């Protein structure tokens, strides 16, 4: 039998596990946190994350996508709530057949663990990978306590997040072509209490938005009815007194500015001052590898090879996406080097295109007539003009094709916008001909 070490106990590498040792593979994963279906006296924090039409067919090739959504929210659209008017609801889709699910990341975790032991696979919590040395085939992990383990391996995937430990290693023995483009913001995340959401009628069936220019908020549903809340802002002010992370000294400032910038979100968020001074403020950035493996020895995909901004919410979508292909990958070629080539040839060009249109959705969030054509053009022509968050969500159609069409489509639109002040001085019929012109069904 095939042998495979994961690094990376995540959504990417328990999801590939699964799909090896269901093919025969002998499977070993190592993860450095504990195992989370071990039940504790510690609280749960977790995010809920939008898993959309890719990830979940990826699921479903897996044989776990009625349990992942029998513990996921529908959301219908996106709510865009801007103070004083009620708020406004744009839908995903025609019906409840284009929806995208809320599904809370410990509970995908667990679902993924369980299915990667249930296929065969073992996985070793508490271990974290220090090192690996490439020539000998041989690596290390250790525990908190610092215990060193040394492991011999054949094949080496590294879904072990957007900093992995095997990234570091590849790039010791291969120049990966890195680039690493950080960006302004910054983000906190906060929650707001299933009384809290009831008591301010905050619809579960939607994701809501919050924007303020260059910072906004973003929450997504849990089964519960709490939300997990998400604050963009910029991690410094230009040099000033601007809003920003800095200005934001202690998590009574924190009350200030939402009770200034986010009046009709502030009730509902009863822990931020504790949740602003206890959770870290992460960081945002977009890192592209030229190529993802070495030889047939070892290869990254997930965070771990095109870490990306959360902005779209496609990052763990692509992660099965690509914990499909490397299986697929594997499963069938000539030999590892072979398949490792082809994976990388196959998802890079993909994973640019993504990274591209979040960084494109993450300006764009931080011009109105345009919007305002592109939905009528949407309901005039479907399965012709199909909106950008619609594309990349509801389709499996490649990150690349999706970027193309949008392409197309947002320069239509420039024409037809061009030099008119409102739209009743457009050609409607003039814009629906260029549309059967330029975009095949
Ligand atoms: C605020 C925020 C919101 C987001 N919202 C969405 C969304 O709505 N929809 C969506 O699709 N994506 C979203 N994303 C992106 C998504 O979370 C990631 O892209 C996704 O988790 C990637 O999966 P992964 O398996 O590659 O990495 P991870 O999920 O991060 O898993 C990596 C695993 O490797 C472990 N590990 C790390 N280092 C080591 C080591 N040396 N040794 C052993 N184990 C190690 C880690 O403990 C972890 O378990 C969001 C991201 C952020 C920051
Ligand atoms: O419809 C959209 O544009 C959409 C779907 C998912 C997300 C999303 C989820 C989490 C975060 Cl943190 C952010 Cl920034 C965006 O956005």
């Amino acid at each position: 039998a095939r042998q495979v070490t994961i690094i990376g106990a995540g959504l990417a590498g328990t999801l590939v596990a699964r799909l090896l040792a269901r093919n025969g593979w002998q499977v070993n994963l190592f993860e450095r946190r504990p195992d989370p279906r071990i039940e504790t006296g510690a609280r749960g924090r977790s995010i809920n994350l939008a898993l959309a039409e890719r990830g979940a067919h990826a699921l479903r090739l897996a044989g776990l996508e009625r349990e992942v959504l029998a513990e996921a929210v529908m959301m219908r659209g996106r709510m865009v709530h801007v103070p004083g008017t009620p708020p406004n609801l744009q839908p995903y889709g025609r019906d409840d057949s284009e929806v995208i699910w809320s599904i809370n990341r410990d509970r995908l975790n667990r679902i993924l663990l369980d299915g990667a032991e249930a296929a065969g696979a073992s996985i070793h919590f508490n271990l974290g990978l220090d090192s690996v040395d490439f020539a000998r085939q041989r690596l290390t992990l250790s525990n908190v306590s610092g215990e060193r383990l040394e492991k011999r391996f054949h094949l080496l995937i590294g879904a072990d997040g957007c900093n992995s430990a095997v990234r570091q290693a590849m790039a010791s023995v291969v120049d990966l072509g890195e680039h690493l483009e950080t960006q302004p913001h910054g983000y906190k995340e906060l929650q707001i209490t299933p009384e809290a959401s009831a008591q301010f009628n905050l619809e579960p069936n939607a994701l809501h938005i919050w924007p303020h220019g260059d910072y906004m908020c973003i929450a997504l549903p849990n089964l519960d009815r709490s939300f997990t809340v998400t604050l963009f802002l910029h991690h410094q002010s230009p040099a000033p007194a601007s809003p920003s992370f800095a200005q934001l000294v202690d998590g009574h400032a924190a009350r200030r500015f939402f009770q200034r910038q986010f009046p009709d979100l502030s009730p509902m968020l009863d822990s931020l001052e504790q949740d602003f001074e206890h959770h870290p403020t992460g960081k945002l950035a977009t890192l592209r590898l030229t190529t993802w493996h070495v030889g047939g020895q070892a290869v990254l995909l997930g965070d771990a090879a095109h870490p990306m901004v959360p902005f779209h919410g496609q990052g763990m979508n692509c992660a099965l996406e690509d914990a499909v292909a490397l299986a697929e990958h594997l499963q069938s070629a000539a030999d590892n080097a072979s398949a490792l080539a082809a994976f990388t040839a196959q998802r890079q060009p993909d994973a640019l295109a993504i990274q591209a249109m979040a960084l494109e959705n993450y300006v764009e969030m931080s011009y109105l007539l345009e919007r305002e054509l592109g939905q009528i053009m949407a309901q005039r022509q479907p399965t012709r003009f199909i909106p950008r968050y619609s594309m990349v969500t509801f389709s499996r159609l490649p990150y690349a094709q999706a970027m193309a069409r949008g392409q197309i489509q947002e320069q239509l639109l420039k024409f037809a916008v061009a030099n008119h002040s409102d739209l009743t001085s457009i050609n409607l019929d003039a814009v629906e001909h260029e549309v059967t012109r330029c975009l095949p069904p």
